């Protein structure tokens, strides 16, 4: 067995919630952790110092540490889902410059990520937009994983994560879980569960994945940022998260709060001279009232997006810090009960999918 | 009784009023004519000091020390804060605070004190501006109020050797009123003069006539700063009328609409005709965006990752502004400014028949024939 990068610090006795820390080359990272998308923050005027002040110790990148001037950890994806036909050789596409046919193979994806110098790297996978081609992409993703592992020639400097496939197909994801688990990679990601319509199928697929992933290795759930989703998925055994949710929420003039969000473009805030949250210690809540942000959203929209994003990212980091603390304090079920009460009002008004999911791990709201 | 001058005239056009010079400012010289981008609008879009310095920018506008807050080694210009932040009396501007929400006052003395602490190299007086919808004798009262406010700014500004206070010419589109304001403010010894009240107007014909009126009465040995002007044709014509400094949100605003500034106008990159155009925005532009991004890539980003496309379009649009005025300035030094304008109008519009009538008349007033 290779050295493990995650140390389990505490567990919830009723549910699957875990509190740990990751040992990465650029410093330790407390888990559960939400990782903001670094470039989405940089393009809105958020600097390294601001992100460091909020306590962020890891974020996602498109070496790369110097290009961003970032002293902490970075996670980079393969680049497939962004950048067309796919064969067994790799992803075929037209370059965004020379305009000629290009190939991104599993070997090339690893070589690119090796040069960037990030601390966690993601395998190249084959994602499809129904028929029997979905199972073929899953088996190709397993073969691509082995080629990534062979091409990764620095396991002591960078950590390669596999990506579980299968979408919403319980039988397909079970096959992928059984096959990828046989490889000794430092961590595992859960793909194909972002932006789904059926919340009931969403949490059942998360529970299926965490029941078969190794306990001593991190579980990274991709594309999840909604507050209730984060709390429920921590109770199911997830350790790492990423989403553009804080960035996207700010583009619509909304600020994340314990009861949902504040739609600051509404006229009811034009004369509200309080902060977004009187208990939030983020810079935006020290200098900006709701009335000011409301005024900026109608004239100087670009400046309002900067301050809303600072707060929305801060909310994410504060949420999981509170989640992690409740696990350490051996009182995570009580945290969830208080969180659902504040967010929705009463057990009768909570979304059914979250009540059933939490009950699956023995956290009752009734 | 004249203070040392901050502008040195280097060359002039023999036919028109176009001037090429340099400003001696505490954080370095600045070649004029110069377009000054709004620094905060660029910072909020991910543009860094290093990127802006590489483009050759040596002066930009600040929100309103401030040099350290931006991490900027060159010069800064800050406004008074009036147009942003309600009733106005002789004491100052009365408004409700954004923080405590209580009544606050911005006086001429307080505006200077704020700008003194920011540490910028050029500072703007506080003026009393009324909407263009106001018509009667309240417009003339605001103009005379601005002159009295100017004297209070000068008295409250106790560091003419570290910061340069500019007056702001009032009057709007009223030829008689602006003549009074020009005649009155010229008697004050300020290092430079700005021209206010000419941004975003509908009537282009009255616009260029008001610019010419201002430059005919402002001192020759002092800079002329034209506020709120960034359109390419506007910049060239106003340089020919005697203006030295410009600022606008035009490059930043143009990027919010998915458009890239080019010598023939702009490219509307959200249109489907660019989805398979794998050439740069401009093959002759040396900006970073034109080194790394094709039109097809920017077209794709404008429909999925809009925030990233705004960053790269703004880098290019700012570079276009700086390149345009650098070329303008070079043609003046080369004693070939009329020929520059003729080629510029040819590329922009196509032929004399298709040029805007207001620009043909304005250029003809200073002896530039197309
Ligand atoms: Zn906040
Ligand atoms: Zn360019």
């Amino acid at each position: 067995s290779a050295p493990r990068i995650m140390r389990l610090v505490a567990e919830c006795s009723r549910s699957g919630a875990r509190a740990g820390e990751l040992r990465l080359p650029h410093g330790t990272v407390a888990t559960p952790v939400f990782m903001p998308v670094g470039t989405q923050a940089t393009m809105k005027g958020i600097t390294t110092e601001q992100l460091d002040s909020l306590g962020c110790r890891i974020c996602l990148g498109n070496g790369l540490h110097g290009f961003m001037n970032w002293p902490h950890n970075l996670l980079t994806d393969s680049g497939g889902f962004q950048m067309s036909e796919v064969t067994e050789e790799g992803v075929h596409f037209r370059s965004p410059y020379d305009g000629e046919e290009t190939l991104l193979s599993p070997e090339r994806s690893v070589e690119i990520q090796n040069a960037l110098g990030s601390d966690i790297i993601m395998q190249l996978d084959h994602v499809v937009s129904t028929g029997p081609l979905v199972e073929e992409a899953m088996h190709r993703s397993v073969r691509w994983l082995d080629r990534c592992i062979a091409a990764h020639k620095h396991p002591d400097k960078q950590n390669l994560f596999a990506i579980i496939q299968g979408g919403l197909n319980a039988d397909l994801r079970t096959t992928c879980l059984k096959e990828m688990t046989k490889r000794d990679v430092p961590g595992f990601a859960i793909g194909g569960l972002s932006g789904g319509e059926s919340k009931a199928q969403f949490w059942k697929m998360v529970a299926l994945s965490t029941s078969m992933l190794p306990k001593d290795k991190p579980r990274y759930l991709m594309g999840v940022g909604y507050a209730t989703d984060l709390v429920v998925c921590v109770a199911l055994g997830c350790d790492m998260f990423d989403c553009v949710y804080p960035t996207r929420t700010a583009r619509f003039g909304s600020a994340l709060v314990p009861t949902g969000n504040l739609q600051l473009k509404k006229k009811q805030y034009a004369k509200d001279f309080s902060p977004i949250n009187p208990e939030c210690p983020c810079p935006t809540c020290q200098t900006h009232s709701r009335a000011f942000l409301h005024a900026l959203l109608h004239s100087d929209n670009t400046t309002a997006l900067h301050h809303l994003t600072v707060h929305n990212i801060a909310y994410q980091l504060q949420l999981l810090s509170a989640v992690r603390s409740s696990i350490l304090e051996q009182r995570f079920p009580d945290f969830v009960r208080n969180f659902m009460r504040t967010m929705y009002g009463d057990h009768s008004l909570c979304p059914a999918w979250a009540v059933e999911a939490l009950a699956s791990v023995g956290i009752m709201l009734t």
